[PDB]
């Protein structure tokens, strides 16, 4: 039952298969554009940020889910599980009410402090527009359906973490108070 998640979870195999399952949506998708003849947008480029990230996470992940590692690899999962989140939201509710401002749309926006896209541009550059349906499944938008494998991310990471042998009595402190107010 669950106590056996933990166990299935708790094993490499098992981890090394989250990875391909999120890399062969990556592949067999890089084929239909190279195909379809399909152009990346700046939003679309920004959202294959969040899963290629997390996908690096569970690589590191992978690598001792038994020891304190898991604050250090969910760190990357949990970033994107709100941000994500909070993130393909923008894209529904645009989707579903387009009223943007003037020309936001200008390429993607970051800090020459960082070679990540200067030195890989391939990678991060945008071209195409926002929003727009070039395929669709049981019609509904690819948008729409990778948000819905985010959420099942979200929550292995999360029912998994949680499964961590926890208890524990001792917790000596934990959060500051400071509510007693002033006269």
């Amino acid at each position: 039952m669950l106590r056996f998640l933990n166990q299935a979870s708790q094993g490499r195999g098992a981890w090394l298969l989250m990875a391909f399952t999120a890399l062969a949506l990556e592949l067999t998708a890089l084929w239909f554009q190279h195909v379809m003849l399909l152009k990346p947008c700046v939003l679309s480029i920004y959202e294959r940020a969040a899963l290629f990230g997390v996908l690096g996470a569970a690589l590191i992940g992978a690598i001792a889910p038994k020891t304190p590692l898991r604050y250090v690899a969910m760190v990357i999962w949990l970033y994107s599980a709100f941000r994500g989140v909070q993130l393909t939201y923008e894209h529904t509710m645009l989707q579903l009410y387009p009223s943007p401002f003037a020309t936001s749309d200008f390429m993607v926006r970051f800090p020459e402090w960082l070679p990540l896209d200067k030195w890989v541009p391939q990678v991060f550059v945008a071209s195409g527009d926002c929003a727009e349906r070039q395929w669709d499944f049981l019609g509904l938008e690819m948008p729409q359906w990778l948000l819905g494998i985010f959420i099942a991310y979200l929550i292995v990471a999360v029912l998994v973490v949680i499964s961590q042998p926890f208890k524990a009595k001792k917790r000596d402190l934990f959060g500051r108070g400071h509510h007693h107010h002033h006269h």
